[PDB]
Parts: structure tokens; C-alpha cells; sequence
RNA sequence: GCUCGCGAUGCGGAGGGCUCUGAUAGCUACG
RNA sequence: CGUAGCUAUCAGAGCCCCCCGCAUCGCGAGC
């Protein structure tokens, strides 16, 4: 018992409360300890849990790691063990994302800070870990409704936190390309190099890490957290409520007029989309025409971390993937929990999704049910807006520099199809899933990406 | 040693309370502390002397959503009357093993071979459910207080509210109607904070008044069993209880053979019980005839205080069922539907029970009372 | 007879904080 | 042999705080 051992180890220790926050089950107190001259702390929804984790941090830093809680143990990246000890990275990136969220909501006071799932992307450039940078912050645990889907690329289909965070990572990527391409002076400050095999690659040792307040829905979350001692089915988000249900191994594929007479919109679960990302990259098809594949190095969970189930959800379940195009791969990033994981607040989901990318001055708020911002407009994150960025980047890069031949681009879907190797990796991923007994990916009716900018 | 409805009601209440006392060291144990007491009493004839207490339980809480077990090791619902049914199930399994041991032991079993296939109760074996208060939901919600000759009947029998399916909600108070087009529960949704929903006891007892008290699995061995009486020790309201237990689903149709809409005797007792003072215990006790001692389960976790599975949990019941299954000759099964050994699938092998359950769900829907709210399917996807 | 909105008085499982009592456990102090 | 105290847990009676459909009455409107 942590404080008991800490006060039978250096028995004169006095604990300092700093700042209480929240209401009902969403409340947290911060507790601190001074022992052997080092300022420690933990977090917890009641005092005697925050103090317990503060004591655990003290004894970890001085003496030793406590109960080698066995599913609480982190897989490690195949390549890039560069940002030092996995727990120290995990705790750093969760703290960074929580701090940026605080800044973005009047120090957790704005009405938009009441959220169920927080998420974020954090960038490192160095083996040194003190030089991180929060790239994007998002919330949301909800999805557009059948009657609200856009044919003009003007509505966010998925507003779950992880997903919104990735779209903000795409906004950051377009900004970085435009930065490299606006001045020979600014090329030194872009995250991108000219690449030897063509187009752009990331400057060496630039890596991105993904934080989610909880485990992604679907497969990484199908376990009992109080008995950790197994069939990675593709699952789809149920419209209406939070949570997912497994893909039906035989049922008809969606079409645009069918989501308005008999059925709702079937969106893939966040586990599946992250697994997807671990093969095709986090940059999607359109960016791939300009840059070499980008993969996350870390998936840090602020709760419901379980090493086996997350391993399965994120890469192991599709180990059977074959013949990936060049530079694609089965990314096996670092997976970790955090120390003072947050608590389960049993309540109804918020209805808004918050997003912010580094560069912007303020968060943007989206009704996840209509995929529009709460006075009825298109998000900076939506299909149409990203495509607008992409068109502006295409206009500045010579026809030689492209990673794919695409000339005179008009329609979204066709510009996506121009990304031949990425579509190849997409097909390989789909087949891996089918052949593993895990169901077939549900794709949207291709009419909703059938739109020009005009 | 006679019959009269009020005589019977008082007799079963005395027996359950007395047996509870015997089990709790004359109510001096820390575990005697209870808000709600429930039990099952078995009769075999007209002599009140012949009544036998089968199970006793307490509890007023249900499992915390974070503690759901995907291996069937946790009790989901510790309201006393639900626990009392599960304890009776243990008894039913024991009685089948008694029948199967040998021809001499067979005489003592409450089961006999059935002419329709499988087994059925011997003539005049009856079970009676006792609850120290009105079951939550439809029977309880519109008057959660003791009745007085002065207060009228329900001044509003025709409100939409009357008869609706309702759920307990985790961290919520009261029970709630199912919403118009209420969306299905998911394992990952509950884990992330969607509040776990459980059907109210009023709704569960009505279900048992259609599909029987034995559950699906036992129905693979035995014909449907019904309560002959429901005895409340306090907060009796005749019109609400009668509506809740059956009258609300008098529109049910097309039940499979041997199923019926059972309308048991409903009664209060002559000397109504009192409110018990005290913060309500977070634990639940259970006992079945033949057990040496009570079992104490933390209702919020669904396991005992050392984290062990209850003798009443799904996994334990699946084990009892599997042992009997290996002993019953195929020609004696009531169903010959082969299904893979996963709790969910074995239940599906009880085809007629599933049909009766379907008629029940439909009765509620067509009556305007809402749709039954089931657990995430992942709950039952485990094997021994 | 209901249904909906607003108001009013009440009724019926969570989280958190401050006290009072009992039990265990570990560590001090003093005679 | 004691008393005193300090933490860590449990167990139990209090005081707040804060959440999360139903009853009774009134007003408006509708079926
Ligand atoms: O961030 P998400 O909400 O998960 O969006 C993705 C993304 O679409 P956009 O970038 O156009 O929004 C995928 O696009 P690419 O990765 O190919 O660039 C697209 O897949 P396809 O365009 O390859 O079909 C997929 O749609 P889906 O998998 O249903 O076809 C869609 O996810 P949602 O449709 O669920 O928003
Ligand atoms: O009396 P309870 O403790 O509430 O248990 C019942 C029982 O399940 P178990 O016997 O496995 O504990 C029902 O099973 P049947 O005997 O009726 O077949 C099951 O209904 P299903 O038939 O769908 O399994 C129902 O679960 P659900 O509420 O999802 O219908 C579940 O109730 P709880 O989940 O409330 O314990
Ligand atoms: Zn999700
Ligand atoms: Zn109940």
C-alpha cells in the first residue's frame, strides 16, 4: 500500500494539495509529496487515490517500480526506441495533451471541456524528450446520423476523438508542406525533406504519438478490466449510442439511398481505423500522393489499457497481411498506459466534438450528430476542406515531384484513386481482415466522395 | 395445517424470515443487516406442516458496469427476489441429480419422468416467491409507500406510464421506461461510461410468469415451472401488483406447448414488515436448501469479498447444467438441438423457450409498453 | 379519460468532502 | 507491564455537498 510504505520508509513526509477540479464523478484532486528533494504527484478522483499515486511516483523515481501488473505492461515499437523509457514518454504525452486542452478551455472552465473522451497528437524531434509539441487536441464519442450525411463533402462522418485528432494531424501536414513550398528559407523549418525515392519524406527522427483518454472502441475494448488473466472481429459503431457491434460476416454493402429507407450509417470502429492506419499510414490517400507513408510511433491510453487486447486490436490480429507495396508495412508502434489513469464517469455522452490544431487560435466545436459546427457550417476538418488544402498544395508542386501521376485533378474520389500504391495497401489490408475470419470492411457509398470543389 | 390465501401468505413469510434467522445466528451476524429479504418456499400438500423453505436472499443493488465479467463469474443483479430465483435454480439441478442417482434416490426427487418427454414436477409440488417489499418497477413505482385504507386506488389507471417496461440504471435513481426506439447496449459502450441498464424486478417476474422460472437451460431438461403465489411482506397494492405480474400482458398470444400466462395468487401478509433503518448494505446474501451456510456477494462487483465467483454466477450454473447434461440420456432430452458449448449458444438450443420469450417481448411491444432491454451479447460468449 | 409545455410540493442508485465510535496492522515515544 | 501518539487499511452510526423518473396540486395548450 503506497503511502503506507512511503511513510514507513521516510516517515516524516507531508503532502501538498494543489488544485481540485470537476463535478460529480468527473472530479479530480492533485496531490504532491516532497521526498529526497524531488517534487512528485499523482492524479485521482478522490484524495486518497491521488496521494497513493503520488507516493507510487516517489517510490518509483527513488527506489523501484511497484506491482508488476502484468497486462498493465507495454509492448514496444519495433523501430525507434528513441524517446527513452516507455512509461516516461507515455506520462509526458498524456500530460502535454491535458495541459493543451486546459489552455484551450479557459483552464478547464469552458462549457466544452466537459467531455467523455479526450484525444491528441504529440510530436517529438529529439532523443531528448523535453522538446515535444502538441500538434492537435480533440474530443468526441459520436457519429453523424443517417439523415445528415453530405454529398458535397461538407459533414464529418466520424467525430470520435481519435478520428478528429487524425484529421487535425492532416491539417498540420498540409501546413508543413505549404511551409516547405512557400520559401527556400522556410524549407529548413518544415518537417519535410525532399525524398530520394521521390516526393517528400519526414526529416529523420521526427515522430508522432497518439493519446486517447480511453481504449479505442471496438476490439481493443472487449474485455473485463477486473479479470485480466480474444477474436478480433471487425466492428461498426452503432448510431444513437456509444459503443460498437461486430461486423456481420454476411450482409449487404451500403448505398446512398439505402441509408434513408431501412438502415443507419455504418461507420467503422476506432480500433479498426487505427489498425488500418498501422498499415496504410496515418496520412490517408490524398496526402500520400505527396509524402512517404507516416506511421504513429506510440498509442498511449489514459485508461482501459490492456496489453494483450490492444496488441490484438492494433496490429497482431492482421499479422497475416501479405505483399505490401514499397514503404508500407505492419507498423508495430509502442503501446502504453499512463501512471495515474483517469476514472470511468458513468454518464451520457456529450453531443459536441472539439478540435484544435497547432496553428489555430481557438478550438472549433462540431455537433457530432450533424457533422457540422453548431451554427450549421462545414468544419475545417471535413472532406471538402481537406481537399481544398490538398488542391492548393497540388498547384505548387511540379508535375515531376508528385509521388503519383495525377494531372488536372477535378473530383475527390478520382484524386484518391490516383494514389495507386496506397489503394494497393488498402486492398491488402482488406484481404488480411477477410482471410483472418474478421469480417470485411464496410465502406461508404462511393457517391459521397463524388464531388468536385466547384 | 390448512389452506386460506391469507393463511398461506403469513405462513411463507414466517418460514422465510425464520430460516433467515437460523442462517444469521438469530439475526446477530453482521450479514443479517438487510433492506430487502426474499425467499422461495416449496409446498407438497395441504398440511402447512409440509412447507419447506428452498432459498433465502437479500440485496438491493446491481453490478457496476466496469465489473462485468466476460467469463460469467459475476452476479449482474442482486435484488433479493432475483437472487432467490437463482438459488431455486441450484435446487432444481440438485433435484435432477437426486432423480438420476438410482431408483431409490429417484423416489425422493421432486421430478418425475414426463409422458411428453424429459421430466416434470410430481403432482402438487408448488413454489412460492416471498419478497419483503414490492418488486421494483411497475409494481412498486407508483406507490413506493405502505398503503392505508384511507388512500384511494390508482386515480389514473390509463396513464401511458402504467405497465411500461422499466430498467434500473447504474448510478441513477428509480427505474426508467425504455425510450422510444431505445438503442441496444454494447460491451465497449458500457465500459466507456454508458450507464448499465437492467430490467426491473416487476418486469423479470412477469417474464417468469410466461417463460417460467427455470430459465432456458433447465428447460432443455424440464417442463416450465411457475410460481403458484407471490407474497409481499410490505407495500402491497393489489391493482399495481396484478397489473405488473400479468394483466399488462393479457394480450400475449401463440405460446408454445405447456407455456401459459401464469396468474399466481398475489397476497400481502397480516402483519406487514417495517422499514429497516441503516445505510443499505452493499452486499447480498444467498442460500439454497442443502447449503451449509450463507454466501455473501458484493453486489457492486458481483463476486464475494475475496473476488471469488458466486455459486449463483452464470459460469457456476453452466457447470451445474453441464454435469446434468452428461448424465441425461439423449432420448430424455426435451430438445435434440445440438449447439456448440458456449453459454449463449447452449441457451439457443432451448428453441421453445426462445419462442415463448419472443412472444413475451412482442406482447410488451404491441401493448405499447416498450421493448425489453438485453445485456450486450458478449456477456454470454464464454466457455468452460 | 388521456397527451404535451411551464410551475410548485414531495417521493425513490452513484460520486465527493468533514466529524464520532470499534477492529486489525506497522512504527514511534516515555516510565 | 502500561499509557500516549503516528500512519495504512477495513467495519459502523452522523452532517453537508452534488448528481441521477414517478406522485399530488396549479396554469396554458391539444387529442
Ligand atoms: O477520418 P475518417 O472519418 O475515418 O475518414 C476516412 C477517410 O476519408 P476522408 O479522408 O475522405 O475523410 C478514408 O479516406 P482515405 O484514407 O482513402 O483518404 C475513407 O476511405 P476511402 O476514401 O478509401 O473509401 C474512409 O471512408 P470509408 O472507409 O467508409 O470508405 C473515411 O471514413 P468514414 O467514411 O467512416 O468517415
Ligand atoms: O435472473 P437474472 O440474474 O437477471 O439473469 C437473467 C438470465 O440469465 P442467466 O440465467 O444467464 O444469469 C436470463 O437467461 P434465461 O434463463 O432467460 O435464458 C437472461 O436472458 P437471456 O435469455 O437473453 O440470456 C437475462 O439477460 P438479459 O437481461 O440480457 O435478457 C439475465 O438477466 P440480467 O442480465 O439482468 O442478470
Ligand atoms: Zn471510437
Ligand atoms: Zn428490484
Amino acid at each position: 500500500n503506497p503511502v503506507m510504505i512511503l511513510n514507513e520508509l521516510r516517515p516524516g513526509l507531508k503532502y501538498d494539495f494543489l488544485s481540485e477540479s470537476g463535478e460529480s464523478h468527473a472530479k479530480s484532486f492533485v496531490m504532491s509529496v516532497v521526498v529526497d528533494g524531488q517534487f512528485f504527484e499523482g492524479s485521482g478522483r478522490n484524495k486518497k487515490l491521488a496521494k497513493a499515486r503520488a507516493a507510487q511516483s516517489a517510490l518509483a523515481a527513488i527506489f523501484n517500480l511497484h506491482l508488476d501488473q502484468t497486462p498493465s505492461r507495454q509492448p514496444i515499437p519495433s523501430e525507434g526506441l528513441q524517446l527513452h523509457l516507455p512509461q516516461v514518454l507515455a506520462d509526458a504525452v498524456s500530460r502535454l495533451v491535458l495541459g493543451k486542452f486546459g489552455d484551450l478551455t479557459d483552464n478547464f472552465s469552458s462549457p466544452h471541456a466537459r467531455r467523455k473522451v479526450l484525444a491528441g497528437v504529440v510530436m517529438t524531434t529529439g532523443t531528448d524528450v523535453k522538446d515535444a509539441k502538441v500538434i492537435s487536441v480533440s474530443t468526441g464519442t459520436k457519429c453523424i446520423n443517417g439523415e445528415y450525411m453530405s454529398d458535397r463533402g461538407l459533414a464529418l462522418n466520424d467525430c470520435h476523438a481519435e478520428i478528429i485528432s487524425r484529421r487535425s494531424l492532416l491539417r498540420f501536414l498540409y501546413t508543413q508542406l505549404e511551409l516547405y513550398l512557400n520559401n527556400k528559407d522556410d524549407q529548413k523549418r518544415s518537417i519535410f525533406q525532399k525524398s530520394e525515392r521521390g516526393g517528400f519524406r519526414l526529416k529523420e527522427n521526427v515522430q508522432f504519438h497518439l493519446y486517447i483518454s480511453t481504449s479505442p472502441c471496438g476490439d481493443a475494448r472487449i474485455f473485463s478490466p477486473h479479470e485480466p488473466i480474444a477474436r478480433g472481429q471487425l466492428r461498426t459503431k452503432i448510431e444513437s449510442g456509444q459503443g460498437t457491434i461486430p461486423v456481420r460476416s454476411n450482409a449487404s454493402i451500403q448505398t446512398w439511398d439505402g441509408v434513408l429507407q431501412g438502415e443507419r450509417l455504418l461507420t467503422m470502429s476506432c480500433s479498426d481505423k487505427i489498425a488500418r492506419w498501422n498499415v496504410v499510414g496515418i496520412q490517408g490517400s490524398l496526402l500520400s500522393i505527396f509524402v512517404e507513408p507516416i506511421y504513429f510511433s506510440s498509442i498511449i491510453l489514459g485508461s482501459l489499457y490492456h496489453g494483450d487486447h490492444l496488441s490484438r486490436a492494433m496490429y497482431q490480429r492482421i499479422s497475416n497481411i501479405e505483399d505490401l507495396p514499397p514503404l508500407y508495412t505492419l507498423n508495430k508502434p509502442l503501446l502504453s498506459g499512463i501512471s495515474n489513469a483517469e476514472a470511468r464517469q458513468p454518464g451520457k455522452a456529450p453531443n459536441f466534438s472539439v478540435n484544435w490544431t497547432v496553428g489555430d487560435s481557438a478550438i472549433e466545436v462540431i455537433n457530432a450528430t450533424t457533422g457540422k459546427d453548431e451554427l450549421g457550417r462545414a468544419s475545417r476538418l471535413c472532406k471538402h476542406a481537406l481537399y481544398c488544402r490538398w488542391m492548393r498544395v497540388h498547384g505548387k508542386v511540379p508535375s515531376h515531384l508528385l509521388r503519383s501521376k495525377i494531372t488536372k485533378p477535378n473530383v475527390y474520389h478520382e484524386s484518391k484513386l490516383a494514389a495507386k500504391e496506397y489503394q494497393a495497401a488498402k486492398a491488402r489490408l482488406f484481404t488480411a481482415f477477410i482471410k483472418a475470419g474478421l469480417g470485411a470492411w464496410v465502406e461508404k457509398p462511393t457517391e459521397q466522395d463524388q464531388f468536385s470543389l466547384t
